[PDB]
């Protein structure tokens, strides 16, 4: 009769909260996706040890397709918890299935983990300054849309930050990296010649956040382009105006250079 | 040696994650703020008990003027944990605090937990579709200032939602409520008339994200603004336009107008 969206973390199976391994040990079945991002510190096999319990793992088809014919039968007679990387209803298309469970009279709770959204703060960028976010495409064709450029052009006039998120291909094991990102968004910059992202425009890279020592590297892409973040996830961040407090942790703490502490009033 | 910032959660003891948990226990010594935020569910005293040592609370001073006094001591020759509500980083001067660690010579890790940035995602709206946010300060002064009220229509403007934190005392005891923010903003809307936020404005309101039952409502001011959504805390979010999928969860699960299906595309 009840269904638990709980959220996994970012890094690692100690990243779900007390509360969401509470619930998932008391749960009749366990579900949960793991294509939708990458959690580079565990396996599925951590997962379970933790938990307790076999867990069923559905793709995206049968999440998308039939989730209602998959995971809501159960979850009308018993409890049935579905698991998801970082926070459950981060991801654009979670939410939706809320809806499959009310109209199946199933009733569900969510239960909350670290996100990537949140996490970002380690950065020292002040996430209320945080604008429209985006995510890099993989590209493909000879020809390819670039809309994620133009959100950072949006935000920066603003004076605001761009949170980018980095694609991904679960089944082909790729993940974009941060100097891909960039290698990409240099080239679009030369066809639209926006200013919006040059040589010299300063980013930031979190690479790994929810472990206990990612990479956090800030500093202009001429320098960062050919820099090695270690393994994925990456995230790139383009930052608007810097508060002097945000480009002094981002000089302490992300080894950004010093001349970004003269941010030009 | 080592100091390390833990996420508490949002509502109870048990939004803290698992990694969190074992970190705080086998630390020698535990430091806590509580004043950044109101967690609805918990006290210290079940955070102790789930922590099994007990906390040293600090006050506002204690941290923005003795961090480096009471804390960082400690922290050079033992492992410290400083715990706090929600993701600790996402309070705008934490990460200031990592700098002085540094500069004392201490080595610094963050453990996140779920946060209000996040949580939002439980209301449906696509989360990369938030601009710009903002906290509605308590007015102060028979003549205030209303920046807030800037930043919504800035956002609308391009489409974004804006989430918009509500102003506390923690001294006081005072947690600005939905109403009085809706309230508060009504009266700006008058004397600013910028169309921004008028009686039929859609906004949405989230109450105790965080508890497995928190109140989500979306719907007209003019309807909202009477309405008891339970205790605090409260947030409150001016959507900007939005997709068909955003408008059908807050139908269905936030009881929201079903004319708003009909987004005039
Ligand atoms: N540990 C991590 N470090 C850096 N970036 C990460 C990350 N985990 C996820 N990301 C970024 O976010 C993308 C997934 S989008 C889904 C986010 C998830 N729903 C959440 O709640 O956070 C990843 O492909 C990568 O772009
Ligand atoms: N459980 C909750 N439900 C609704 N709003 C909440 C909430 N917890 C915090 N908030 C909102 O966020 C404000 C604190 S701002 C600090 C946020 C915290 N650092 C984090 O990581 O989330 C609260 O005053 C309220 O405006």
């Amino acid at each position: 009769m009840v269904l638990y969206f709980i959220g996994l973390g970012l890094y690692d199976e100690r990243d779900i909260t007390v509360k969401g391994l509470e619930i998932a040990k008391k749960c009749d079945y366990v579900f949960a996706e793991f294509y939708t991002s990458l959690m580079a510190g565990t396996t599925l096999g951590r997962i379970q040890k933790l938990i307790g319990k076999e867990i069923r793992v559905l793709s995206r088809e049968d999440v998308e397709l039939n989730f209602e014919n998959i995971v809501l039968p159960l979850a009308k007679e018993n409890d049935v918890a579905f698991l998801t990387p970082g926070d459950p209803l981060v991801a654009t298309t979670h939410a939706e299935l809320r809806i499959r469970a009310k109209r199946a009279g199933v009733e569900s709770y969510v239960i909350h983990a670290p996100s990537i959204y949140s996490a970002v703060g380690i950065t020292g960028l002040h996430i209320y300054k945080f604008g429209k976010s985006a995510t890099v495409a993989y590209p493909e064709g000879n020809m390819f849309p670039t809309s994620y450029y133009d959100v950072i052009k949006e935000n920066a006039e603003r004076g605001l930050h761009t949170l980018l998120f980095l694609d991904i291909k679960a089944e082909k094991r790729m993940y974009m990296t941060a100097n891909e990102a960039m290698e990409l968004l240099l080239k679009v910059e030369d066809m639209k010649k926006g200013g919006v992202f040059t040589d010299d425009t300063l980013v930031v890279v979190l690479a790994r956040a929810g472990s206990l020592n990612p990479t956090i590297r800030a500093g202009y892409v001429k320098d960062l382009i050919r820099e090695d973040f270690g393994d994925p996830p990456h995230i790139l961040i383009v930052p608007g105006k810097l508060h002097i407090v945000e480009a002094e942790y981002l000089v302490e703490i992300a080894g950004a250079p010093r001349e970004i502490l003269r941010v030009n009033v």
